[PDB]
């Protein structure tokens, strides 16, 4: 139905690294997707930037797929355990440190983290990731 990646980048990090780290990650679905980046900042030279990435139905369910693909065990069956869905939209945040650092998928608390939004028009949700997480074990 649709996916959306959101993260929110600061001065001290290392705005490039994540990009890339993001981009390949999720290369070559990635780039056919509608790239966003904003800046906002307060009145004191405070600058914080926004980075998505929109994918549409085409590429929403195969984004899924490839998180799906790349997740450890551990960490999915962490999802289906859970408080991660508001209306029919799931939100997977990820460790921003461990995907740049080691291309791993950990998800984390929280909104400073890499943001996977997916929609579905289903709801039944869990059934799925669920014969996923039966299927791989």
């Amino acid at each position: 139905n649709q996916a959306i990646i959101s993260v929110f980048i600061h001065e001290t990090e290392d705005y490039n690294k994540i990009v890339n780290t993001i981009e390949s990650f999720f290369s070559p679905l990635i780039s056919n997707s509608k790239k966003n980046v904003t800046t906002a900042q307060g009145h004191y030279g405070n600058k914080i930037i926004i980075l998505e990435y929109r994918f549409d139905r085409k590429s929403g369910e195969q984004f899924f797929k490839i998180i799906l693909e790349k997740i450890e065990t551990s960490e999915l069956m962490l999802i289906l355990t859970t408080s991660h869905i508001d209306g029919s939209k799931l939100y997977l945040r990820f460790d921003k440190q461990y995907l740049i650092a080691e291309h791993r998928l950990v998800l984390k608390e929280g909104d400073d983290v890499i943001k996977c939004i997916i929609s579905f028009n289903t709801s039944n949700i869990k059934e799925e990731i669920k014969k996923l997480v039966n299927s791989r074990i």
